């Protein structure tokens, strides 16, 4: 029971393959009652959500939408209780369109296009905290997901800028979040004609890991997730950790 | 002579108290040929350039406009002459709205506002070197100005993300210039001339204190001198990296 | 529960206020199994480890003696039982003259003296992890305790440079390690209490987002406690700062 | 000349190929006036500096040796002028044993091994730089060279720890240096090849480490955006002599990478 008592909200659980979907798995597992949030395909996200451990509401959240950021805070109660407070926020949204990743060469994405997915991908980590942090609890915890943007790689492209941004964005959130004793912290997990570049960036991460990586098993990094939830890393803020098997500390 | 016959475009020259006015001004005593580029106020831009060592050609790029990108090329090699192409290309434009970066809370920043900040502070040096290194000669360089954000800090706030964004932004034009034959590089550049103006009080006092060998905040030629010597040849095998003109702050922590 | 059944080496404990204590604290509430080490005053030493809530036995380890290496492991076996291995290592172990660091100049340090603390500090967790990975179990974990040397800083000096090399080692333990399945990560603590010294361990809590408490040892060995189970187990080779996020702040 | 008027004292040159050798041939052509350091085979290297473009005073300077630095700064000063001081200095000085980097597993290299390799590689930054500040002019510059040690990697084993305390090393050296006006920097270069790096290429480590090698120089061009020439000294060279220059003047306990910017690259 690492997370047991714990009220943890949960974005970004689209398919039973998504690391949002094993995060609530495992923080369900680990005794902690749950929140859910959903975009655009509500019905199917009920009937993925569905297939949880546990019963837990799912709330929509669109994070282009203003009204819907407006009143998540006053939603989130209603699911809980008047007088209870959160003790996680799991922030698991992503998006970039494919003209800003992939095949696209990066000089052709439109400044439109890598704005949503910054809007998306970075911005929106900020958003979610402004409208959580009143109604979270002393101890409690923000985490991201990250993929390490440190070094330029192909086809992920404007996805790895806004990540950069990303990170950047959790730093001072942390210094937000900290007036409410809350920590605010980021996984960067390892992977999860372009399909041939990113075949060599999933070849290469298993061999450089020194435990070595399983891109087709989410659970070590939902475990991760679950770790920062948890009071076990009470001293951990504006940080990002590093569930890639190791590959990021090795060359070759 | 560390620039001499180089052909260089220069953005960003506002006024003369700009670190552009001062990496053109370094650059023709160095024996450069400049191209200089101005955003809205051109009567007044051509006034400020007029303060500069030598003539050089006005051009108009407002980086948000996709019409002054796409003709760039074309304007650029009629002001240098039909064979001649560039050897060096300096971004110093850089933008953030006051609710982005100042007194502003950093949750109270809306997106359309950081958004234009992003896109004029880092998406444009993507922007530029798409519309410029066709017009480049290999040995070539396109150097772009950061300020160090690997940690957060009172009041830079989203320009702060900015800079994060322009980081890796130069890692992925450093692929494209490659196949030019051409260098990235950022230089990082420590601070240049109640409460905001005590915590930016705190920061430049803080900046010199670090700095091994000090750190003057009214001299910008030490930054210019140092985007100078990525548009030489001294620097060839540097490309997609930051080059921290800061005194040596960013290595000590006291 | 969180280090239920697990069988852990602790070194390093000298004094009830040292992190290796509390981590030995933690890791005792958590149900782990422990096996102790001491360097010198190993008399002083078992007074201090029955200050721990359960028994565990104490083991005789200077690190630079080439016998008590190789001669531990078997010495371990011993005390946990013939056919069990360990879960999980603690490298808590540091050491530099006063000529490498506090108020002597950079430049007067002697060779023989950084290299003594570079033995004792950085070198040492290769030794240690040399000695035991043999009889750890997969799914293990090693742990150093490091101090953010990214950056220089006063008074630290020369122990800024055994931790830049500490990470370095840690980069190629966690490569040896992971053919046996284990983990190698370092845990990087802000200032813990035991003029220049005042100053820099007050600039931690201004820039600590969650502020930092100096004469609290607890939350550092939370983290290592974290890192000992099997909740991060897909981090190696790493760096864990338990600084209350002060190394993501400028001011 | 870029380093025209310049005194600058030149260490690490035994071999007529070594990045210390372009580092001394580069800096003359731009006008810089020399002073060599060598290790043991003096004869022999007072004739690989005959192929430098003009003369340059020889000195001898063990590392180890704590009467040759203790010396140091008045054999030098006797070499360049009595009134005269030094611009630049090049530490080009890089040694591990064997034991603690190619073949040999990690956990087999004893102290006694790595503790020279890092009093050679790292400590002996530190060591030149007490013996040679209170001989340098303000706006100085002392410039090491590093291979990045940021991330692990096969063979350099402990030559990545003494690399790695070498930029720490660099970071107080900086701080010292401060107080004379002078900047302390490092030069992270790209696979070099060495007479050794061609030997372990050919095989003299065998065909494990021969293959490993040639892994690590095949991916580091592969990685470089503008590409990465192993057979070629002259580019790290040049940022040398950058760094040796007044046109980074504000740069210092710093790294510059001239590696073909494969460090800023995953694949
Ligand atoms: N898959 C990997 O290899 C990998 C690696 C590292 C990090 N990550 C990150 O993990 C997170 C989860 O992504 P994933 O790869 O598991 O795939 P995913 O498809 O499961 O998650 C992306 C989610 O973004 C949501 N989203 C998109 N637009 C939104 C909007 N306007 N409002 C709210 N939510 C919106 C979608 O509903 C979707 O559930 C992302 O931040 C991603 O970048 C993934
Ligand atoms: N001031 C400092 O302390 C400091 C420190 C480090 C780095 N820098 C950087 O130096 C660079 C030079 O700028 P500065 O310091 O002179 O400040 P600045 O305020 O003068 O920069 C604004 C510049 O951007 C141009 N610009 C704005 N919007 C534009 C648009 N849409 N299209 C085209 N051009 C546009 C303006 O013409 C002007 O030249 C900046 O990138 C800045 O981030 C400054
Ligand atoms: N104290 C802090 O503020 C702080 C901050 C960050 C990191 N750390 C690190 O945490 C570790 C332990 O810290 P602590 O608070 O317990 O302090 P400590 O004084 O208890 O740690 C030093 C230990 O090294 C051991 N040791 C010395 N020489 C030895 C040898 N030859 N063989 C074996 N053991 C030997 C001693 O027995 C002692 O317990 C150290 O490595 C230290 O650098 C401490
Ligand atoms: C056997 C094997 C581990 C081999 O490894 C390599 O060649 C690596 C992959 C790489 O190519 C770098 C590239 C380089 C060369 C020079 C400087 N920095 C980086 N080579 C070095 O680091 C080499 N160093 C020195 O010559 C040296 N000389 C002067 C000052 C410090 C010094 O460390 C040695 C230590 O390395 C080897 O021989």
């Amino acid at each position: 029971g690492l997370l047991d008592g714990k009220r943890i909200l949960v974005s970004g659980i689209i398919t039973d393959s998504s690391i949002a979907f094993h995060i609530a798995r495992v923080a369900q597992e680990q005794g902690a009652q749950l929140v859910l949030t959903g975009f655009d395909r509500l019905r199917l996200i009920q009937r993925i959500t569905d297939r949880l451990p546990a019963k837990a509401p799912l709330l929509e959240l669109d994070v282009q939408n203003e009204e819907h950021l407006a009143s998540l805070a006053g939603r989130v109660t209603e699911a809980i209780g008047a007088g209870n407070k959160l003790d996680g926020v799991v922030h698991a949204i992503g998006f970039m369109p494919q003209t800003g990743m992939g095949i696209n060469p990066f000089f052709d994405a439109p400044y439109a296009d890598v704005s949503k997915g910054i809007h998306i991908s970075a911005y929106s980590y900020a958003s979610m905290a402004k409208a959580l942090l009143p109604i979270m609890n002393p101890g409690g915890s923000i985490v991201g997901m990250d993929f390490d943007p440190s070094r330029a790689m192909p086809a992920y492209n404007w996805m790895t800028v806004a990540k950069s941004a990303l990170e950047s964005v959790n730093r001072f959130v942390a210094r937000e979040a900290g007036k409410y004793g809350v920590r605010s912290n980021l996984v960067a997990a390892g992977p999860i004609e372009a399909g041939a570049q990113i075949q060599l960036l999933e070849e290469g991460w298993d061999q450089r890991a020194p435990i070595g990586w399983n891109m087709k098993d989410a659970t070590p990094v939902a475990k991760t997730v679950c770790a920062l939830l948890s009071d076990w890393l009470p001293a951990t803020t504006g940080d990002i950790i590093y569930a890639d098997g190791g590959a990021h500390t090795q060359l070759l």
